[PDB]
């Protein structure tokens, strides 16, 4: 199913993600989505 | 300057952070501020 969890950010990285979601047109939960698949990628199969 | 977020990942999603979590010793919150680092980077 969909999974709901709580994390806790640095002021400055959340600042961030709700930059980056807002320019891709992402929710936060689906740019860390595909922040997480890019970082896992990027270094490993 | 610590803040909560709740978000909501797919099962799929949340294995794959549960793994490379456990991997880095890391809490899934370091690993998810790792990854955006990662993404913010890589422009
Ligand atoms: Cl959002
Ligand atoms: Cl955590």
């Amino acid at each position: 199913m969909k999974k709901r969890l709580t994390i806790t950010l640095s002021e400055s990285v959340l600042e961030n993600l709700e930059k980056m979601a807002r320019e891709m047109g992402l929710s936060k939960s689906a740019m860390i989505s595909v922040a997480l698949e890019n970082y896992k990628k990027g270094q490993e199969r």
